[PDB]
């Protein structure tokens, strides 16, 4: 069967695990050693056995026999070792952490050596795609790659489409669709093509998940993708390396941040903006094992927000705005244009924070424009993944100002300690208790009970429209990024 999908952003700069697995359409053409389960354990497509040592410093990987690539070339230990070592030394992103080396014992066994225990290396094992040691070249791979994925590339028209076909050498199960065509369209054009019957699967914003489309069915997919506001946690007066202002004199007050957290009604955000297709999120890891269980509050509480503001010395002035030492609680919320739900979320927040006396300005821009103001102003972001490293990216002092990570320049030495403890655990199960202390350790934290570096809002569920004859099956909770639906691609069925 042939299926046409418009599910997200267009892939830019190639299909090479070596250059970066950032896009997320690699799930189509590639396959890592491990695949994550719904209980956050790990299974494997390519391995019969994978055992880390008790020290957590080394991994032993036994490959399944008779594995092949999309071109029919054999998949063995040489290719795994080549993959990991080359991605390690390439220096082009690809976080390998404490990785040292991959040694080939026999055609079916690889031994991975790490500098120190790393609880997140299991995420590397579950992300980095395997390339062919012989056939890999940085020039010809990006355009026409070979992998262990369920599909192999056939055609690619930039700005137009991308055509792939089922890989006969796939080690996993086959679905009911032998050919897939992915069209690159904006959300509205995609919806139009869905209603016209041109496409079988289309991704739509939750706002549009309303009413009935002919010969189509809505699919709500569980997701850890989120929406939240990041606060500048330091006073103003400093600039970064690129001359962008850092800090906000209003939001540097922790009371402001806690009050904003308590005044917001997350359930109303879900029901009124996301059409019920979100769940309230009080953290960046909402619903995950490493989420602090006590990190939730009873929000939409105006009187408590007012009480918090009054306790810190924020009083209404003659103009009806909170003032403290002549400084009014006037803030500007920034967000990225080109997204309707973000505009609506920002507006809704502006309306939600008014009754507690906080005046919210709105400013939308391109990411290039947002980059300049995201350190000096509260900003809308979306994140979320099955990788606990998010907590690091958000709350590590070393991540402050780096790319889009930690724009509020949050620095708490104890939180850094807990993060480092989590990283240095041999297993992720042992790391989980340390990840939770990031929120609150009983003394300090980055959560609401703590410094409240964020006003986290929602975990957004992904919405699709599929033909009535198409079953999208199930998979792990989808994440922030594009082409997340692909995580379920093996389970796809044709019911007509
Ligand atoms: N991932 C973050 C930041 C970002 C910048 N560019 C792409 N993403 C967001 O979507 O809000
Ligand atoms: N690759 C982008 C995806 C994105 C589009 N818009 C926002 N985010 C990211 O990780 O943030
Ligand atoms: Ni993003």
């Amino acid at each position: 069967h042939t299926l046409q999908l418009a599910i997200g952003d267009e892939p830019t700069e190639g299909f090479d695990p070596m250059l970066g697995w950032s896009h997320g359409s690699y799930l189509l053409l590639h396959s890592p050693l491990l695949k994550q389960n719904e209980d956050f354990s790990w299974d494997s497509l390519l391995l019969s056995q994978y055992q880390p040592s008790d020290d957590g410093k080394t991994w032993l990987l036994t490959l399944k026999p008779d594995l092949k690539f999309s071109d029919g070339s054999p998949l063995t230990a040489k290719d795994v070792a080549f993959t990991y070592n080359n991605a390690a030394a390439s220096g082009g992103k690809v976080d390998m952490g404490n990785f040292l080396s991959a040694e080939v014992i026999d055609p079916l066994n690889v031994r991975i050596h790490l500098k120190a225990p790393q609880s997140t290396f299991v995420n590397v094992l579950g992300s980095l795609g395997i390339v062919s040691a012989d056939k890999y070249n940085a020039k010809t791979y990006a355009q026409k790659p070979i992998g262990a994925g369920p599909y192999r590339l056939v055609s690619f028209q930039p700005g137009q489409q991308m055509i792939v076909e089922a890989n006969p050498y796939y080690a996993g199960n086959k679905n009911d669709f032998d050919k897939l065509i992915f069209v690159f369209l904006d959300e509205d054009s995609a919806f139009a093509a869905a209603q016209s019957g041109q496409l079988g699967v289309v991704r739509i914003p939750p706002s549009m998940a309303v009413g009935s489309v002919n010969n189509m069915k809505l699919w709500v997919r569980p997701s850890v993708e989120n929406r939240g506001i990041v606060f500048p946690t330091t006073p103003a007066g400093k600039k970064d390396a690129h001359g962008y202002p850092i800090g906000n004199d209003v939001t540097a007050d922790v009371a402001i941040r806690r009050a904003i957290n308590y005044a917001i009604n997350r359930q109303l955000l879900a029901d009124q903006i996301m059409e019920g297709h979100a769940i309230p999120a009080y953290t960046g890891v909402q619903g995950l094992p490493w989420n602090n269980p006590d990190s939730a509050i009873k929000d939409g509480d105006i009187d408590k927000a007012k009480q918090i503001l009054e306790q810190a010395g924020w009083q209404l002035n003659s103009q009806g705005t909170r003032e403290k030492n002549g400084l009014p609680a006037k803030i500007t919320l920034w967000y990225t244009s080109g997204d309707t739900t973000r505009r609506d979320l920002a507006q809704a927040l502006r309306s939600m924070l008014k009754p507690i006396g906080i005046d919210v300005d709105l400013k939308s821009g391109s990411w290039e424009t947002v980059e300049r103001n995201m350190h000096a102003n509260p900003t809308l972001f979306g994140w979320g993944s099955l990788d606990p490293m998010e907590l690091y990216h958000h709350y590590s002092s070393n991540a402050a100002g780096v790319e889009y990570y930690n724009p509020g320049y949050y620095k708490n030495p104890m939180v850094d300690k807990h993060l480092q403890q989590a990283l240095d655990a041999p297993t992720w199960q042992q790391a989980v208790p340390f990840w939770q202390q990031v929120d609150w350790d009983g003394t300090t934290g980055a959560g609401i009970r703590g410094d409240a570096a964020w006003a986290w809002l929602l975990n957004i569920q992904h919405t699709y429209l599929a033909n009535n004859c198409v079953d999208l099956g199930k998979g792990t909770p989808e994440i922030h990024g594009s082409w997340s639906l692909l995580n379920s691609i093996d389970s796809w069925k044709w019911t007509c």
